[PDB]
């Protein structure tokens, strides 16, 4: 028993960290096969921040100009494009360590891994979720762009999320590994704050699972609701309306423990509506809104790749 | 800016997971060089478990009698012995991706990352901290035993934990990869309850220096304290004393932020005198103290392995 925010085992990722340099940039890049795969503004000075034309500053680059080092081996560069927000530098070697891999664009409220890397080499890993208003909640510095974040499914690495930015209140903003940015945030130093964001009711719920699971049951109480009256709640207290989606996907939890989901949803009305009383469920006292069902079930099953 | 829960990238110790099996127990083991550790309960049944003698049975088992799968590749045993509560298993093949490791019994207050296997395979990595009671809270499962937890240093891992059993309320008990447990407990199935746990004060320190560094500062307050007197307000609350060794270690991010030790802890006594008043710190409701003073500076300075 036990329940921990946890993240993926990262060896499959940290095969696949390299160093992009150009003139005096320096970042992260991702080697799949013999592509390296960074953030385009790797291009860029900070002068070129404030607005910089990509494709005019691309087109004055050619492959040499592209430093790429795997350790302390430089790979040559022999193409170069640009994809969305992306750069794709074509490499004269593929990288032996490849796992099986994805590119997908991960959804609101769902989570995923981030390996912080610096020079091309890791720093630390944990476990964030895209959150409703497109940003995430993560932890980096400036060097840290084009790390990357990612989930596994048995052996195969689906990469959802690399790193280009922080916005005010330091929240962290990025692209899928086609360059194309979550939200509607652009790679430029302008002024683009995020929409007001929300808590991710599905999640809060599998949580709640999780804590019964766990034995910390206090506070289950004795009702049920109607899925439209518990929205009506949800909303006032900014939480995301509950979709049948969401009621089928907690499936699995609700008949591991026997509690149906609306009953579950009226314990959490309660918990909304009164507070914790000055209580924890697993160690917080907050509702805890990021893990999935399937984070949930994965670490109290023991699922492993 | 950001501030996570953050593990040590896990490959090196991925590469090292094993399983083992011996009759129809099943666990993890780590295999470093041509040796294989695990927990040496791998050779007892469920009946076994209220008292076994651990020479006793392992005096009946031969090489032969241990299946050390590596993924899908059996390694043969050529030789055995018990140390303390592990089992050494040498094995006719030296692992070729044994990283440059060390074998440390760390202290109370230090935290360190734990890969969560089962059969051989990795589920999760996650930070823990080694708790003044001598348990972890942690996310383990039947299956999870000879799990291992660790720091990196550079390339150097250092091996601190391996799992061997849960105690009442949920936390977890292990040993050394010398098998001697942390704490007084023992490998069988007796009551035998944790200690009463106290909060690791010169972490709580650290975390409040996490965040000024991220520019949440409503907590400060005007005052300073004497060590003394500090120390007797953290004993009401069940915190560990504040020792000068803590206030020196504290060093590095006092000067960051130009905030005195003793002042921080004016700041944290009111904290616990008058509690937070619905606030939050770094996103929490509750003071945290599972990150050291390094935990903060490696996260907020970059420290990259
Ligand atoms: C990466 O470009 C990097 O690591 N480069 C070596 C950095 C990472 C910073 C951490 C704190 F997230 N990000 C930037 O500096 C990006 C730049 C690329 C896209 C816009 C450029 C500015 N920038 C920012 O994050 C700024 N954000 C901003 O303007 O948001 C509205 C800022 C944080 C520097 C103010
Ligand atoms: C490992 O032995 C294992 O994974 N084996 C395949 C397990 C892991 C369990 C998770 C929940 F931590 N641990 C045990 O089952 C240990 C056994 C080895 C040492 C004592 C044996 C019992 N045991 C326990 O953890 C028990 N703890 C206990 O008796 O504490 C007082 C218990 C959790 C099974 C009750």
């Amino acid at each position: 028993s036990g329940f921990r925010k946890m993240a993926f085992p990262s060896g499959k990722v940290e095969g696949c960290m390299v160093q992009v340099t150009c003139g005096t940039t320096t970042l992260n890049g991702l080697w799949l096969d013999d592509v390296v795969y960074c953030p385009r503004h790797v291009i860029c000075t900070s002068e070129d921040m404030l607005n910089p034309n990509y494709e005019d500053l691309l087109i004055r680059k050619s492959n040499h100009n592209f430093l790429v080092q795997a350790g302390n081996v430089q790979l040559r560069v022999i193409g170069h494009s640009m994809q969305n927000c992306v750069l794709k530098l074509k490499v004269d070697t593929a990288n032996p360590k490849t796992p099986k891999y994805k590119f997908v664009r991960i959804q609101p409220g769902q989570t995923f891994s981030v390996l912080a890397c610096y020079n091309g080499s890791p720093s630390g890993v944990y476990q964030c979720a895209m959150r409703p208003n497109f940003t995430i909640k993560g932890s980096f510095l400036n060097g840290s762009c084009g790390s990357v974040g990612f989930n596994i499914d048995y052996d195969c690495v689906s990469f959802c999320y690399m790193h280009h930015m922080e916005l005010p209140t330091g929240v962290h903003a990025g692209t899928d590994l086609e360059g194309n940015f979550y939200g509607p945030f652009v790679d430029r130093q302008t002024a683009q704050a995020a929409g007001t964001d929300t808590t991710i009711t599905v999640n809060v719920l599998a949580w709640l699972y999780a804590a019964v699971i766990n034995g910390d049951r206090w506070f289950l109480n004795r009702f049920t609701t109607t899925l439209n009256d518990f929205n009506l709640v949800a909303m006032k207290y900014n939480y995301e309306p509950l979709t049948q989606d969401h009621v089928d996907i907690l499936g699995p939890l609700s008949a591991q423990t026997g509690i149906a989901v609306l009953d579950m949803c009226a314990s959490l009305k309660e918990l909304l509506q009164n507070g914790m009383n000055g209580r924890t469920i697993l160690g917080s006292a907050l509702l805890e809104d990021e893990f999935t069902p399937f984070d949930v079930v994965r670490q109290c099953s023991g699922v492993t790749f």
